[PDB]
């Protein structure tokens, strides 16, 4: 499933027109990206949380070259899947259908 | 930011009523959970992908007890943040505002 196919699906479930479904998906996405960029967290119950995390200085092998190199600290985005999402994927809880 | 606050925001950006914004966020979430449960993948460009992954048998320390135990294989959900999301969080690319 890609964005288009997601948007198709969401259009049927929303009984919306498609443009509308497209604004929804773009602006959910956009909003989350924006909060985490600020370093804020987005917690969605039954889904998971999006957060910014900080990578400490580390060291890397440069694979094109072989040359080892030290990596300056970086902020990254990340998602922790919530208990209900895990439960369903794993087989523990049933999906409501 | 929690679901409510996300929903507030999305309501303003959608110029929707709130119930509508709530259906959007619930059914985006629900749809993704459902695809990954099937083991399908959800790829959203400029965001990232949601996928099911399989954890091999491993072994665990039971921390309540001390007792070491072997873990049977499990399917888990996961999100790989896409290049544009990483770029923005890291500081490499600018957010459009
Ligand atoms: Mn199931
Ligand atoms: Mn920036």
């Amino acid at each position: 499933m890609n964005k288009a196919e997601l948007i198709d699906v969401l259009t049927q479930k929303l009984g919306s027109d498609r443009r509308q479904a497209t604004a929804a998906v773009e602006n959910v996405v956009d909003t989350i990206v924006r909060a985490v960029h600020k370093g804020d967290s987005v917690t969605i119950t039954g889904f998971g949380v999006f957060e910014q995390r900080r990578r400490a200085a580390r060291v890397a092998r440069n694979p094109r070259t072989g040359e080892t190199v030290k990596v300056k600290p970086t902020s990254v985005p990340a998602f922790r899947p919530g208990a209900q999402f895990k439960a369903v994927v794993s087989g523990a809880q049933r999906l409501p259908a």
